[PDB]
């Protein structure tokens, strides 16, 4: 059968990111072959074989019609072989894939095995449309969401951060919240797809990689506390003296110097202890509603074969302690594409845009999941966090005003290091997740590691996207 040309999988600008490529493939009828044996030697010598091994085969394969001498040759090699002009070698136009932006984005394009299928990510995904048919009509073309512009930058500085951290791993998404599409989408370790001969480094950690996403919950649990009508942004909580025993459990604040913290307040010294107390009050019922509703531990609907859904927990009777670590992100499972999902509902006023891998022309209609006045409050908020005297002052985003929340989980000292957020906060274009995995420097903590990443990104993003800038006078 005739193999079929793949289709051209663009960026969204049309930047080629996995392009067909001509190969030749030599069969060989064995019944002609042994009427040339003489040929045999320089046959073997151009296919880089041992003369002798070449022999064995042929002699074992004395009665079939039809064998494969090698697959997968240029163009020029296979001219070599022909030029041999040997009795009973034939030749097939097959397809190899190039990748031209090879490691840059490997993981959100993926590649193909042997035969030229789907083996990892769109390839993968998209297989049926790409493919085409075998003879024989083409594949077709397929525009992805991600912009190479945006991606090139993530993978540069999400690398940077990994080598100056000392950092085992991480995962970097950017989405559109007004479109739902994955802009960028950036994984360490990465490979180059164009030579493979790690596992490990396959892995497209920010869609199959399940974590705790920690105190970047937070704002989720905000959220239901206001829509709750029992809290706004000015009530007080008294965290005193920086940590709450609830039977066996002993819920702790890092920083323990205070006292009546505001809603906002709790947000800026992530106060667990505060976020416990609120979540105590309105039940977590009207949290894990919020939290499954922006689509945390929920299918992305993305269709990608090994993409996690991770887990959040649920209850009829909520104990104590599920309550206050439900409301702090300790002990649920997510992915970074579900994360930054949930912040671009919040930073498009509470409505969530389905999420796209592919160029979006027309843009579905959202669900209202959060209400936008309470989605424009807790945006108020995560601004404070970063601007605000004492706040995440390394998230911030010279030009523009930013907003979001940091998060540190210990491992079970191994950390991961969070940061969770969007710009510019006067009219949200970009939500950002940010996952550094096991820092080994003396910084840890996502106000440290995470957030640095996040300006330099958002900085670059905005500013490629043409985003006004909005912190004016
Ligand atoms: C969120 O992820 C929660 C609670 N916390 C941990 C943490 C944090 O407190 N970071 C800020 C640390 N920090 C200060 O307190 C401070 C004070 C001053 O004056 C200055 O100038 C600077 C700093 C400073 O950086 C965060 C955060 O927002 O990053 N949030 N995490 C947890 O409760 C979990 N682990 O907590 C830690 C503290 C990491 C621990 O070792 O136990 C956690 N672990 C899981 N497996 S899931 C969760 Cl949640």
């Amino acid at each position: 059968a005739i193999p079929a040309h793949r289709g051209l999988i663009t960026d969204r600008n049309g930047e080629p990111l996995a392009v067909s490529t001509p190969v030749t493939t030599l069969w060989a009828n064995p019944k002609e072959l042994m009427t040339a044996k003489e040929r045999w030697p320089q046959l073997a010598a151009a296919l880089g074989q041992d003369t002798k091994l070449f022999a064995d085969r042929i002699e074992q394969n004395a009665e079939r019609e039809f064998i494969y001498l090698v697959r997968g040759l240029t163009p020029e090699q296979g001219e070599g072989v022909i030029a041999l002009k040997v009795p009973g070698v034939y030749s097939i136009e097959e397809f190899r894939r190039f990748y031209p932006a090879g490691e840059v984005v490997a993981h959100a394009v993926g590649f193909t095995d042997v035969d030229d299928r789907g083996r990892e990510g769109i390839e993968l995904a998209f297989d049926e449309w790409l493919a085409g048919v075998p003879g024989a009509k083409p594949g077709k073309t397929l525009a992805l969401s991600i912009d190479l512009r945006l991606q090139y930058l993530a993978h540069r500085e999400l690398r940077n951060a990994l080598l100056e951290n000392g950092a085992k791993a991480g995962s970097l998404v950017i989405m559109d919240v007004k479109t739902g599409e994955i802009l960028a989408m950036t994984n360490q370790p990465t490979y180059n797809p164009n030579n493979r001969r790690q596992p490990a480094a396959m892995r497209n950690r920010a869609m199959i990689d399940v974590f705790e996403p920690g105190s970047t919950v937070k704002p989720f649990s905000m959220s239901a506390a206001l829509a709750s009508g029992r809290w706004k942004p000015s009530d007080i909580v008294d965290v005193y003296p920086g940590t709450l025993q609830i039977g066996r459990y002993t819920i702790r604040d890092v920083s323990r110097n205070s006292r009546q913290l505001d809603l906002t307040g709790i947000l800026i010294k992530s106060s667990n202890v505060g976020i416990s107390k609120i979540a105590f009050d309105i039940g977590a019922e009207s949290i894990y509603s919020v939290m499954q509703q922006v689509g945390l531990g929920q299918d992305t609907g993305l269709g990608f074969p090994g993409e996690r859904v991770g887990n959040l927990p649920n209850h009829r009777k909520w104990p104590k302690a599920e309550t206050a670590t439900l409301a702090y992100g300790y002990g649920l499972s997510v992915t970074a594409i579900q994360l930054a999902h949930a912040y671009a509902a919040l930073a498009n006023d509470g409505k969530s845009v389905p999420l796209s891998m592919t160029r979006v022309d027309r843009v579905p209609d959202g669900v209202q999941v959060i209400s936008p006045e309470v989605a424009s409050t807790v945006q108020g908020m995560l601004q404070q966090v970063v601007e605000a005297q004492g706040g995440v002052f390394r998230a911030q985003v010279p030009g523009y005003h930013a907003a979001g929340k940091s998060g540190t989980a210990r491992k079970v000292n191994a950390y991961r290091s969070l940061f969770a957020g969007f710009a510019p906060a006067t009219d949200p274009r970009i939500a950002m997740v940010v996952v550094i995995d096991e820092p080994s420097k003396a910084g840890y903590f996502g106000g440290l590691v995470s957030a640095p990443v996040f300006s330099k990104v958002m900085a670059g993003a905005l500013r490629l996207m043409n985003v006004p800038p909005d912190n004016l006078p």
